[PDB]
């Protein structure tokens, strides 16, 4: 039983020309990689090569205009990179950004292919820039192309069009691009846990509330678990997994699980304000490994405390490799119970496991 790992230092080339201390740092991925070496997890994994996504693959989720504009940034002068970046919500661009975005997606395509051909049981993708804020038509929030959404469509393209893909997004932010891309789709179940604060937390949209359940044939296939008024941590994420994430996922019966694995809900993150521990992330991984015959791909999204994300993602890989889950600790916060109950009332009509 093999675990795959994809990492390519070329993804470090994407950088902020004017602010070498911008939190979406090149060393985010090299630090996670280094911690895998230190814990001697790297030699336990099979290395899956990176590759470039093709423009035809990008078109599975993105418009030709959006592809064309990001592609043109490779040849832009600094003044134009600044002006283009400023046209988006929270985006910086360098001449290498397009290439790195292509490498992040292609890395995940190769990992999903390795899983779906039975070459590996599961895999981890240490990639940047992130993806889940990227929309069909636009970049957003450090994301150029929606790597997890593209990977789900790539998976369907090499298997069957209706392959059931579950995307669990535990990044502290709502994946607005992933929700929108699949909102009318019953073949891709999107479940997000996120800090919400009644729409005030980035990305600042009420699209992230629990009452957005999907559209058309996708009604019931979009599950938003929004947190309000609390520094959430392990007890709250475990409760959400017990009452919502796992009963829904088991009923959906996915054939592949992608994790939009941002680590900005971790203790110590400068932006998320939450306190999920590396042991917490290990237990979330271990639970998801019970789905889809173990076919799980963990895709790095956000997370900006270099030490926290390195320890947190390494613990997820340890679980993928079959290691025993570590001990967990602290009472559950009642505001989390309020959120969980709101999602139960919104989704029990669609999911008999919640009744
Ligand atoms: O992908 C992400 N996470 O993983 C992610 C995506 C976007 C950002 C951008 N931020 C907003 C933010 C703030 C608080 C909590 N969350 C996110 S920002 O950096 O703070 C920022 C603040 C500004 F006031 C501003 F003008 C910016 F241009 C800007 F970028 C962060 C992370
Ligand atoms: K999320
Ligand atoms: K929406
Ligand atoms: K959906
Ligand atoms: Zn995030």
């Amino acid at each position: 039983p093999i675990t795959g790992l994809v990492y390519d230092q070329r993804m470090m080339l994407h950088h902020n020309m004017w602010d070498s201390h911008h939190p979406e740092l090149p060393q985010r991925i090299s630090r996670i990689f280094s911690r895998h070496e230190e814990l001697r997890l790297l030699s336990r994994c099979h290395r899956i090569p990176a590759r470039l996504a093709t423009e035809e693959e990008l078109a599975l989720c993105h418009s030709s205009k959006h592809i064309s504009i990001i592609k043109s940034s490779e040849h832009m002068k600094p003044r134009d990179l600044n002006r283009l970046g400023d046209e988006y919500n929270s985006i910086f661009i360098s001449n290498e950004s397009y290439t790195c975005a292509l490498l992040a997606a292609g890395s995940c395509f190769n990992s999903a292919q390795a899983i779906l051909t039975g070459q590996v049981r599961n895999a981890v993708a240490i990639v940047r820039p992130p993806g889940h804020h990227a929309e069909k038509d636009t970049a957003c929030g450090f994301c150029f192309f929606n790597t997890a959404a593209l990977t789900a469509r790539y998976a369907q393209s090499i298997t069957r069009e209706s392959l059931r893909v579950l995307i669990v997004d535990w990044d502290v932010h709502h994946g607005n691009g992933t929700q929108h891309i699949f909102e009318e789709d019953d073949s891709v179940l999107y479940i997000s846990l996120h800090r919400y604060e009644d729409g005030a937390f980035f990305p600042n949209s009420e699209d992230a509330n629990y009452d957005k359940v999907g559209l058309g044939k996708g009604r019931g296939y979009n599950v938003n678990i929004p947190w309000n008024g609390g520094k959430m941590g392990d007890p709250e994420y475990m409760a959400a997994f017990h009452h919502l994430v796992m009963p829904i996922a088991r009923e959906f019966a996915p054939e592949l699980v992608l994790v939009s694995a941002g680590f900005d809900a971790a203790r110590g993150d400068p932006l998320g304000g939450f306190q999920v521990t590396p042991e917490g992330y290990a237990h979330l991984t271990h639970q998801l490994m019970s789905l889809a015959a173990g076919r799980v791909l963990i895709i790095l999204e956000g997370g900006y405390n270099l030490t926290s994300i390195s320890e947190s993602m390494s613990m997820c890989t340890s679980m993928l490799l079959g290691d025993s889950p570590p001990s967990l600790d602290t009472p559950l916060k009642t505001s989390a119970t309020v959120s969980i109950n709101n999602v139960l009332r919104a989704h029990a009509p669609f999911w008999s496991s919640l009744r």
